[PDB]
């Protein structure tokens, strides 16, 4: 949960752009300018929606720490999502898209679990939901989270 020093302050970096005056607080206006100078126009109100939702002191713009708080809860959702794209790289022996029983117990064993053919067999069912005898990527992420 903590951050290091330079996360910070890349952080701060990232924080500047959209501070376009530079007074340390992003205004609806500013977000308006950086989303426009990408191509996208948003209204008003959803410009007011993006700072609000934001803006934990609701004195209607963003600061350092409310947009820091952001950028750590959104590195914190993709970094979870990754770890669990990892680990199902990691069994996916193949990088076929599907993890097999002989994937899952090689790499079971490999990882110092060794299982009987019957344990191996029974782990594939339990996640197999649509019961093609082999685990895809959503399978995985349920079964996973089942704990
Ligand atoms: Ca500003
Ligand atoms: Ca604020
Ligand atoms: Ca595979
Ligand atoms: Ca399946």
């Amino acid at each position: 949960d903590q951050l290091t020093d330079d996360q910070i302050s890349e952080f701060k970096e990232a924080f500047s752009l959209f501070d376009k005056d530079g007074d340390g607080c992003i205004t609806t206006k500013e977000l308006g300018t950086v989303m426009r100078s990408l191509g996208q126009n948003p209204t008003e109100a959803e410009l007011q929606d993006m700072i609000n939702e934001v803006d934990a002191d609701g004195n209607g713009t963003i600061d350092f720490p409310e947009f820091l708080n952001l950028m750590a809860r959104k590195m914190k959702d993709t970094d979870s999502e990754e770890e669990l794209k990892e680990a199902f790289r990691v069994f996916d022996k193949d990088q076929n898209g599907f993890i097999s029983a002989a994937e899952l117990r090689h790499v079971m064993t490999n990882l110092g679990e060794k299982l009987t053919d019957e344990e191996v067999d029974e782990m594939i069912r339990e996640a197999d939901v649509d019961g093609d005898g082999q685990i895809n990527y959503e399978e995985f992420v349920k079964v996973m989270m089942a704990k």
